[PDB]
């Protein structure tokens, strides 16, 4: 059995397509302890990123601050000793997707001003997908923030360094209920169809579609291959410089807090449209 059976993937795999489940699924039913994980962890996962660089902002990424126990991923945080920065968990998965593919997690974000990620990046860091991008602090003049999820992809020039992501206002989702996605678990996942054409989805709902070459990649970045490299999957939490850089870090109070300090994630779950036998 898994977590996610019974519960359906939303979008459309194509006329005479079904879903089969990619072998990267993982609904985080064993033990992996922080230090040493586990035997079933390595089969899908390594510890921090897609190659040795630490992270954004004042992020150190740790193998630490990640673990897998009763039922759930977490993701956790503390303050490094001594330092501004701040130790987070990430694990990265040992092999990466292609489109077609239906990407999906069920998640409780943590409640920091830190992102809490799901998300995908080509091994050369050009080419990103964010599924999961969101803030949940219950910080008081944070509520806009608790209140969105980031729906956004990235395409990258290296060097010189250019970065390209959507930023029209739908890029930033709220259900118009006032739901404080923090407070429970969520599903959010992305049909990465074709190198043009994203679909998002939550809780079971088509809430965005972003589709063509002048929401994609209108600076033509990608040369006119769009998101078409393959991506390794990340869970991580992200000290973001357009946060950080400006003000908005997680204080040592709130690291401590244990009640705050961590992102769950319940399953990561991955289908590939095939035809139907
Ligand atoms: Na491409
Ligand atoms: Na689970």
């Amino acid at each position: 059995a898994a977590d996610w059976d019974g519960v359906p993937v939303p979008a459309n795999p194509g006329s005479g397509k079904t879903w089969e489940l990619h072998p990267l699924s993982d609904d985080f039913n064993y033990e992996a302890p922080a230090a040493g994980k586990s035997t079933r962890f390595y089969e899908r996962w390594k510890e921090g990123f897609i190659n040795p660089w630490t992270g954004p902002g004042l992020t150190e990424w740790h193998p630490h601050y990640s673990y897998v126990s009763g039922g759930k991923l977490a993701i956790t945080s503390g303050r490094k000793p001594g330092t501004n920065q701040v130790y987070l968990g990430s694990i990265t998965s040992k092999a990466p997707l292609t489109y077609p593919v239906y990407m999906e997690a069920r998640a409780k974000l943590s409640n920091m001003v830190l992102a809490s990620d799901f998300w995908f990046l080509s091994a050369d860091s050009t080419e990103e997908i964010d599924v999961i991008e969101a803030y949940g602090s219950d910080r008081p003049g944070q509520e806009w923030y608790a209140e969105r999820l980031h729906l956004s992809h990235h395409v990258f020039i290296r060097d010189p360094f250019q970065d390209y992501q959507p930023t029209d206002a739908g890029s930033w989702y709220a259900d118009g209920k006032g739901t404080k996605w923090r407070d429970a678990f969520h599903r959010v996942g992305v049909y990465w169809r074709d190198p043009w054409h994203l679909e998002y989805y939550v809780d079971g709902k088509l809430v965005r579609t972003v589709s063509g070459q002048d929401i994609i990649d209108p600076n033509g970045f990608t040369g006119g291959t769009g998101l078409s490299k393959p991506m390794y999957a990340i869970i991580n939490m992200e000290d973001q410089n357009w946060r950080s850089d400006n003000g908005i870090t997680p204080t040592d109070a709130e690291l401590a807090d244990p009640n705050r300090n961590t992102y769950y994630v319940d399953w990561v779950r991955f289908y590939k449209p095939v035809p139907i036998n």
